[PDB]
C-alpha cells in the first residue's frame, strides 16, 4: 500500500486494459501479444485465416493470460472498420496495435499498379478505418493507446521496398496527426519503428543462406545483428501503458544502432 | 562563378506539373526566366494561356501540355507526351490534390482520390521519367511538399499523410540514382497565400490576420514566388552533391 | 515474460546524478523498485537523504557520492568513487545548469559554467565509465535531454546548445560501443513540474496556466513520475536493440 | 524593366550588401567568398594571419568583384566580437558565413581537456560571440542573413570527431534559437551542413594514398565521390540572398546522399 507509484505493475501493469493485436499469429505482433497478456491485459489476437493465432493463444493462456481470436483479411474494403466494431463488441478496446502490414519487394521499375494498391489498402486503408472507428471510442472512454509497427524505413527509405517504405511514412504521418488531436483525451498514438527483425519474412533466407545473411548483418546496423522478436515487447509495453502518459505522436527506433 | 554559370538552364527542358497559377507558375517563369525550355500543365487545355505568355514576353520559351492526375495512368501518359516533344531534364511535381477533412469526415473516395494525385501519379511520373534520365545521365526532380508531411495537422489528415508517403518515394529513389546524376529532393513550403486559401482569407480577413500572426516566426503568409530561388537551386548544377533531402520554406517553424 | 523479466535490474548498479529531488529522484527510486542498487548524487552530502530513505523503505538499497559537477575534473572523481563502490552498470545522466538568458544576456561566465556542467562533466563521466562498462560487456546511459535538444527557445540559449551537443556525444559513442551491449541513449523531456519552475508557477499562476494550456498538446506540464517507465526501459535489457536514439515525453509537441 | 521579379540577378543579386566569411583563405570559405563576389556582395576576408587571403582577393578583384582581409584567430577570448566590430567599421554586414571551425580528430578515449576547449572556443565561443554583436546590429536594419557551416556529423556523428560533432550539434541549436526570435526583423540564420568535401583538411590524404581514398568514398554517400567546394556555392548564395526570405532556422544537407 505505500510507494505504489514506482513499482512495475503500477508504471506498466495492463490489468483491466484490453489489446487488439493485428498479425499476432507470428512474429513481432506474436511476441507483443504475449508481453502484453503477460502484464496483464485482455488480448484479442488476429490473423488471417480462422485459427492461425492458436498456438499464440495457449502461449498465453499456459502463463495465466487470456485471449481469444478474431479473423480476418485486411487487404478488404471495410475490414478494419470491422475487425474494431467486432473487437468492441467483446470488450472495450484500451489499446490497438497496429501490427499486421503487407510487404512486395520491388524496385521502381518493377512496382505494379496491383502491388502499389495491395499494400496502400492494407498498410494505409485498414489504418485509416480502424483508427477512424476506434479512436473515438477511446476518446469517449477518456484513454486510448495505439501503437503503430513502423519500420526504419519511414524515416531513410531502400528501394527494395519502395511501396512498403512509402506506406509506412504514411502511416506515422496519421499516428502524428491523431495523436494532435486527441492527446487532450488521454488517446494516445506513437510508433514503434523496428529495423531488421528475425521472423519468418526471412526465415527461409537465414536456413538457407547462413554465410551472406551474417555478413550482411554484420555491416547492416551497429550491433552488427537482427533483432529478435521479443526485443519488441518492452517498447510496445511501454507505448501500450500509463506509463506513456506524457508521450505522444513520436516514434521509437529499435534499430540496433541506425 | 556568374548566378548564370551557378544556376543557369540553358538547353534543359523542364515540365512543371499544376503550372497554371500559383506556386507551380512562379516556378515555371523562374526556371524558363534562368533558360529552360519550359512544359506547361494544368487540368483543361488553355489553363496555363497566361503563364506562356509571360514566359514568352520575357524571352523565354514554353508549351503546354493537359491532363487531369487523377485518371488511372495519367502521369505516365503525361511524361511520355513530354518526352516525344524533348528530353525532359527536370520534373517539378506541383500539382496535388487537398480536400481539408478530420479523420472522421476523410471518407474512402477522398483518400482514394488524393491517393490517386498526389502519390499514384508520382509513382507513375517517376516510372516513365526517371530510367529516360538515368540513360542520359541528368535529371532533377523537385517534388513540392509540405510542412504537414513533417508535423501534420488532422484537418489535412489524407493530404499530409499522402505528401510524407511522396517525400519518402523522393528518399528512396535519390538513394537508387544519385551514382547517374539523377537528384531528386523536395520543396516543402510551410503556408502560402494561392487560391487554395483565397477564400478564407477574403471571407474573414482577421480570423486569418490572427491566425497567420502566430502560425510561423514571420507571422505571415509566403507568395509564390518566394519559393522560386529554392526551385532553381534543386532544378540546377546547383545542387549536384544535394540529394534526398528537404528544404522547408515555412517562414520558421 | 513477466514485467520483472523485461525490466527487473536484480544485479546492477545504477548511478543517478542529481536525484535529490526532480525528475533525477523519481528515477532513482524506479531503478531501485526494479531491483538496481542505486547510487544517490547531489551537489552537498546528506542533500539525497529522502530518496534514499524511500528507497530503503519500499525495500531497495541506495547511498549516496556528492559533488559539484562545475569544478574540473569533477566527473571522473565522481564515477572512480563510484566504481571503487561497485560496477556501476547504469549512468543516469541527469543533474545540469541551467542559466536563463537570450543571447543578449549570455555572459562568458555563464556560458563557461554551463558548459562545465552539461558537457564537460557528461565527457568526463563517460570518458571514466564506458571503458569499464565495455569491459564488462554490458552498460547503459540514459542521457536526460530536452526538447530544446531540437527546438530550442533563445529564453535557454545557452543550456539548449549544450544539451543539443550532449545528445551529439550520446550517438556517437552509441554508435561506438553498441557491439559490446554499452547502449546510450537520451530521455529528452519537455515542459515538467519541478523546483526549477515552482517559483514562477507559485509566483503567477494564470499567467503559467495559461503557458501551459497552448504549451503543447495535452496543455499540462508533465510530473517527475512520467519520466520513469521510460528511463527504466532504457535502463535495462528491455532496450537491447535500441541505441543512440530519443524518446521525447514532451506531452505532444 | 518588366518581369523582373523572375530574374536570377532579382532572386540570388546582391550588389549593394556586404558579406562577412570567416576562414575565407581556403577551401569551402574561399569557394563561397568568390560566389558571393560573383552575385555582387563586396566581401570582408578573414584568415588567421595578415594575408592569408592574398589569392581569393586577387581572384575575387579579377572577376570584377571587391573585396578586403581582415584576420584574427578565433581561438581567443573576445575575438568574435573584435572580428565583427572591426568589419562593421569598414561597412554595415548584412552577411555572416560563419565557416572557420577548429577540428581535431578523437574518439572518446583520446580526447584531452586542452582539445575539448580549443574546439568549443573557436567553434561555439567565437560564434555566440560573433552573433551577440551581429544581430543587434542587423536587426536595427531589419535585414541580415547567418549562414552557418556545419557538418554532417551535426546529425549523425562519428566518434573520430566526437568533439567537432557536438560543436557542430551546439551551432545549429544556436542558429535555430536565434532563428526563432529575430525572424520578424528579416534576420534569418540557417545552416549549410556538408557531407565529405575536397579540402585541404585531405589534400595530403588523397595525393598520398589514391586508391584508399576511393574505396572509402566508394561507399561514403550515394555518389560515391567526396564533394567539391564550389559545389557549396549554389546553397550559400540562396542562403545568404532574398532568395531565402521565407526560409530560417533550417539545415541545407549537401552531403552527396545521405
Ligand atoms: N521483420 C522485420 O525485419 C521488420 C522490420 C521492420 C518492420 N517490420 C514490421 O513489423 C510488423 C510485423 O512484422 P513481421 O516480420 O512480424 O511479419 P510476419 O512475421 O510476416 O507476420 C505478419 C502478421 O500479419 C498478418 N497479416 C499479413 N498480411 C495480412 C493481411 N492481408 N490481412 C490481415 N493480416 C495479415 C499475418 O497473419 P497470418 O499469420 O494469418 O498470415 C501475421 O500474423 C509489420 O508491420 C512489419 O512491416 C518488420
Ligand atoms: N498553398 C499552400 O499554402 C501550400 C502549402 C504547402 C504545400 N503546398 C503545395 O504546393 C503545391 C502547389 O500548391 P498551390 O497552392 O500553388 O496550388 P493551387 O494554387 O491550387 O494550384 C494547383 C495547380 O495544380 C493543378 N492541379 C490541381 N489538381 C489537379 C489534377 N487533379 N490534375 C492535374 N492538375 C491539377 C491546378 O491546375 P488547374 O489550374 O487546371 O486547376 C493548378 O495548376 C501543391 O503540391 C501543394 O500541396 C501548398
Ligand atoms: N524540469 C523541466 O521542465 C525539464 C525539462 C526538460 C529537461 N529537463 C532536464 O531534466 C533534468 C533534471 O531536471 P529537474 O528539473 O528535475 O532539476 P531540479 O529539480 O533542478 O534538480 C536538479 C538536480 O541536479 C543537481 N544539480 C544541479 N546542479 C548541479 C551541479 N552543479 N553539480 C552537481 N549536481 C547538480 C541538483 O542537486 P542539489 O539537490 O544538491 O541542488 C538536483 O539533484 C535536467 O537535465 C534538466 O535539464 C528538465
Ligand atoms: N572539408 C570537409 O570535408 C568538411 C565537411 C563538413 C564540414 N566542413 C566544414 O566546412 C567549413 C570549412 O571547412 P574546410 O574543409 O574548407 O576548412 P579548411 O580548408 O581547413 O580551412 C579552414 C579556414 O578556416 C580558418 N581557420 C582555421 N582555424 C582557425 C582559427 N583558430 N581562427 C581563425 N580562423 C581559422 C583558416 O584560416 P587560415 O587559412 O589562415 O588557416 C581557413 O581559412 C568548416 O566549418 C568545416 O567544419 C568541412
Amino acid at each position: 500500500l505505500y510507494f505504489q507509484s514506482m513499482r512495475l505493475e503500477t508504471i506498466f501493469g495492463l490489468r483491466g486494459r484490453t489489446a487488439l493485436v493485428t498479425g499476432s499469429s507470428r512474429g513481432i505482433g506474436a511476441a507483443i501479444a504475449e508481453g502484453l497478456a503477460g502484464a496483464g491485459a485482455h488480448v484479442i489476437l488476429h490473423g488471417v485465416k480462422p485459427g492461425s493465432t492458436a498456438a499464440v493463444q495457449q502461449r498465453i493462456i499456459a502463463s495465466g493470460g487470456t485471449a481469444q481470436e478474431l479473423a480476418g483479411d485486411l487487404s478488404e474494403a471495410g475490414a478494419g472498420t470491422d475487425l474494431i466494431e467486432r473487437a468492441e463488441a467483446i470488450a472495450p478496446v484500451d489499446i490497438l496495435v497496429i501490427n499486421a502490414s503487407a510487404q512486395i519487394n520491388a524496385t521502381l521499375s518493377a512496382l505494379t499498379p496491383n502491388d502499389l494498391a495491395f499494400q496502400l489498402a492494407v498498410n494505409l486503408g485498414s489504418t485509416v478505418d480502424m483508427l477512424q472507428s476506434a479512436l473515438p471510442k477511446m476518446v469517449a472512454r477518456k484513454w486510448g493507446r495505439v501503437v503503430s509497427i513502423g519500420s526504419i524505413n519511414q524515416l531513410r527509405p531502400k528501394s527494395v521496398v519502395t511501396a512498403y517504405a512509402a506506406t509506412k511514412a504514411a502511416q506515422h504521418n496519421l499516428i502524428q496527426s491523431q495523436a494532435r488531436d486527441f492527446a487532450g483525451d488521454n488517446v494516445l498514438l506513437n510508433t514503434l519503428a523496428p529495423g531488421l527483425v528475425d521472423t519468418d519474412r526471412n526465415a527461409d533466407r537465414r536456413a538457407q543462406d547462413p554465410e551472406g545473411w551474417d555478413e550482411y548483418v554484420r555491416t547492416l546496423n551497429w550491433m552488427g545483428r537482427a533483432g529478435r522478436p521479443e526485443e519488441m515487447v518492452g517498447a510496445a509495453l511501454f507505448l501500450a501503458s500509463e506509463a506513456c502518459s506524457f508521450m505522444t505522436g513520436e516514434t521509437i527506433f529499435l534499430t540496433g544502432g541506425y
